[PDB]
């Protein structure tokens, strides 16, 4: 599935992203826009091998389980195809650990590259939360 912004920006609140760890709303839509394009389908291959996986573009190196990225974990105890759903829960819950785990946002490079310290409230401008 492909979000519309407001759509996604309201199935992220509904899931607790909202001021998750000081992150507002726009921070995790903006990172989705130039992660996935919005797009829970999107796959990408690391030069390591491992791949990464849905709207976040979580990596089986560390997060998720695909069975071919030898010697890596999954910390968040799923399958990554589990983060190419239209329902975004598990992705929701693998990033909430992520987000905590002493980096922030900072994990996401393109949230890096592309969000931080911009004007992120811009990123759900409009929608009806
Ligand atoms: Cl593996
Ligand atoms: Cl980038």
């Amino acid at each position: 599935k492909v979000f519309g912004r407001c759509e996604l920006a309201a199935a992220m609140k509904r899931h607790g992203l909202d001021n998750y760890r000081g992150y507002s709303l726009g921070n995790w839509v903006c990172a989705a826009k130039f992660e996935s394009n919005f797009n829970t389908q999107a796959t990408n291959r690391n030069t390591d091998g491992s791949t990464d996986y849905g709207i976040l573009q979580i990596n089986s190196r560390w997060w998720c389980n695909d069975g071919r990225t030898p010697g890596s974990r999954n910390l968040c105890n799923i399958p990554c195809s589990a983060l190419l759903s239209s329902d975004i829960t598990a992705s929701v819950n693998c990033a909430k650990k992520i987000v905590s785990d002493g980096n922030g946002m900072n994990a996401w490079v393109a949230w890096r590259n592309r969000c931080k310290g911009t004007d992120v409230q811009a990123w759900i401008r409009g929608c009806r939360l």
